[PDB]
Order: structure tokens, then C-alpha cells, then sequence
């Protein structure tokens, strides 16, 4: 499908139960969600390639993959990890998060577009955020 | 003298060992020394008046004090204490600290220009750490 072009959020459900759910402390989760608030995403894909660039103020990220290989990112939280991105269905992933530091919460994540609109899933224990984007 | 103006690091040694003699576990120290490593501080001074802002992308302060009379601040690891600048020399303020939540460590604090360079010093029980600002 075509999730390339550049995002704006709309709204978001969950993500301070999310970040508390990953253990941040209240001094940083005021930092991550006031920052985490206006985030800018711009997207590039080319068939199953993708580059996918999240900038706020405090951290900015950049992924590549292709979706079926895993790859090497960090969870929500700044962890280390190795997922595996996996079509679901037509225009959705799913992508599979595993730490390479030992212990922690069973983590994963799932973009998919709606109908000019993507929504983003972020799971970490029962814990359930969504983020809902619109093309800017 | 004139620490009035914006400065930038230049080094820094045993900012780790001080913020774990305070006590702060590997888990936040890690996220405490990579966001320490950039901070962007302004200062303002008018005689003993002294306005010092030090911005970091987890933690932003500001102090507002006059050379001699004692200020309500936060020690490094943000508990709450209230300390007294005083001039040890013409260019340089030592700062006596005391948490008003009883135990703890004795810190204090050293700003002093050496020639147009700011040595900053944190101390907490033999533990000594150096940051040198420079004029940006
Ligand atoms: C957790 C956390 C931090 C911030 C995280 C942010 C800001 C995440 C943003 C995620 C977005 C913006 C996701 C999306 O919408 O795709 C900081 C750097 C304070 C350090 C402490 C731990
Ligand atoms: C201790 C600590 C934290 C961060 C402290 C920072 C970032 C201090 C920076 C000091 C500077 C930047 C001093 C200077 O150079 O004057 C956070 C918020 C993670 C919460 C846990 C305890």
C-alpha cells in the first residue's frame, strides 16, 4: 500500500501507561510525552523497503527494514532489541521485538493504514497505546 | 569577574562515579551521563546577582542567587536542599550544600573562571567532578 509521505498525529491513546508500563520513572515520562506530543514522521517505502524517520525534540529515530527481515532498532523506551516486521495483512505489519539485554516486557509494534490515515500500535504487557497519524 | 554569557563543555571526568556515589542506579545514570554530555548553559550576572540556566535534553534548571546569601536549589541527583555561595577567591564561588531531606551525602559546588574558561565542580563525599564550560 502507500504509507509513504510525511505524517502530523492526530491523537493518542495510552502512551504515559505505555512508558510507565516500561518501567521509565515520572521525572522522564513529562520529558518523553510533552516531547512525544508533536511528533513529525516522514516515510519512504519502495515496495517492502522501508525508511522510517520519527523526529521530536528529545530523540530522533530512523529505521530501515524490509519487511520479512528482521532488523536491528530500539524499543519505545531506548532498549536495544532485534524485531521482525511481518505483513499481517495488506497494509498492515506487525513487527515483533525481542532485547538483547535479558529481562523485560514482551514488546512489538504495528503501523497500518486505514484510509489516509495510520494508525500506530505499541504493546508492551496487556498495555495497549494507540497513535493515530494524518498525512500533513 | 564575567561568567556572564552562553557556554558549551569542553571535557568532563567522573560524572558517573558521582551520580552513583549519590545513589542513582545504572538504569538512569545511563540516561543522566548521555543527556549530561550536552547541556547548553546560559548565565547572567550583575555584580553577585547571578542567573544560571543549564539545559539538557532530560533536565532543565535555573538559579536565581546573590553571592553570600543562601538559596533554596536541588542537588545534582534533583533532591531538594538549600545552599550558600560565597566568594573563596575574586573569580571563583563555592557553594556549601545541605539536603533539607535529612540523610545524604555532603555536596557542594565550585564555579570559577580561569581565563575564559568556566572549571564547574561537583563534590559528594571524596568524589570530585570536573566540567570545563568554554565561551561558545
Ligand atoms: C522514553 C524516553 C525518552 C523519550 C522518548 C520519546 C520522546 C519517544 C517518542 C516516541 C514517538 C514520537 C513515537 C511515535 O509517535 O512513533 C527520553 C528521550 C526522554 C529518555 C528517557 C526515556
Ligand atoms: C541525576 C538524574 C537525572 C539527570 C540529571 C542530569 C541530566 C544532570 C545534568 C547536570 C548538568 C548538565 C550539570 C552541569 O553541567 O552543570 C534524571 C533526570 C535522568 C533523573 C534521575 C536522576
Amino acid at each position: 500500500p502507500n504509507f509513504a509521505g510525511t505524517w502530523k498525529m492526530r491523537s493518542s491513546e495510552n502512551f504515559d501507561e505505555l512508558l510507565k508500563a516500561l518501567g521509565v520513572n515520572a521525572m522522564l515520562r513529562k520529558v518523553a510525552v510533552a516531547a512525544a506530543s508533536k511528533p513529525h514522521v516522514e516515510i519512504r517505502q519502495d515496495g517492502d523497503q522501508f525508511y522510517i524517520k520519527t523526529s521530536t525534540t528529545v530523540r530522533t529515530t530512523e529505521i530501515n527494514f524490509k519487511v520479512g527481515e528482521g532488523f536491528e532498532e530500539e524499543t519505545v523506551d531506548g532498549r536495544k532489541c532485534r524485531s521482525l516486521p511481518t505483513w499481517e495483512n495488506e497494509n498492515k505489519i506487525h513487527c515483533t521485538q525481542t532485547l538483547l539485554e535479558g529481562d523485560g516486557p514482551k514488546t512489538y509494534w504495528t503501523r497500518e493504514l486505514a484510509n489516509d490515515e495510520l494508525i500506530l500500535t505499541f504493546g508492551a504487557d496487556d498495555v495497549v497505546c494507540t497513535r493515530i497519524y494524518v498525512r500533513e
